[PDB]
């Protein structure tokens, strides 16, 4: 899993 | 806003 | 899965 | 908006 | 699944 | 807006 | 769009 | 399966 | 983008 | 499998 | 993005 | 399994 924000 | 899952 | 907003 | 899935 | 908008 | 499914 | 399958 | 989009 | 499967 | 995107 | 599995 | 990102 991988978020950018 | 990104994601990878 | 593959989001871009 | 895109979303690959 | 492939959406753009 | 553009689907392919 | 290009699919091959 | 390939898919270029 | 872009899929091999 | 292989993605870019 | 870049994924092989 | 290798993930660029």
């Amino acid at each position: 899993y991988v978020v950018f924000v």
